[PDB]
């Protein structure tokens, strides 16, 4: 679930505004960087986890969906024991945190002006 991602995100980062064209809800036209990118694939993955003929989520979004997941040495790991949703959301929410930690944040990209250079 979204509260979960966030703490995930911590786990991998150790020690939030919008931020790109892509992290924030929704997003448009092209990513301004490598974090920017790590949002937008988040997103694509979610538009994904959608798509799955197999999973409904509430209200459509998977941000509701919770999952199990554990946090070691910045070590994430989603629990074998989600379901394939679950799993899929999980997965979705660990590959981001982890593109997150390797990525450089460039401050003048947070809360960008979307509606010009989006
Ligand atoms: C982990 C990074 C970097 C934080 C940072 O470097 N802060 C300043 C600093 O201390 O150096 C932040 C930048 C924008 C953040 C995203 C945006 O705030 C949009 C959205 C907000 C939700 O509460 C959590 C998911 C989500 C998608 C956030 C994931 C965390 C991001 C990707
Ligand atoms: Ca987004
Ligand atoms: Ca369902
Ligand atoms: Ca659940
Ligand atoms: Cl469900």
């Amino acid at each position: 679930a979204l509260w979960q991602f966030r703490s995930m995100i911590k786990c991998a980062i150790p020690g939030f505004n919008n931020y790109g064209c892509y992290c924030g809800l929704g997003g448009s036209g092209t990513p301004v960087d490598e974090l920017d990118r790590c949002c937008e694939t988040h997103d694509n993955c979610y538009r994904d986890a959608k798509n799955l003929d197999s999973c409904k989520f509430l209200v459509d979004n998977p941000y509701t969906e919770s999952y199990s997941y554990s946090c070691s040495n910045t070590e994430i790991t989603c629990n074998s024991k989600n379901n394939a949703c679950e799993a899929f959301i999980c997965n979705c929410d660990r590959n981001a945190a982890i593109c997150f930690s390797k990525a450089p944040y460039n401050k003048e990209h947070k809360n960008l002006d979307t509606k010009k250079y989006c």
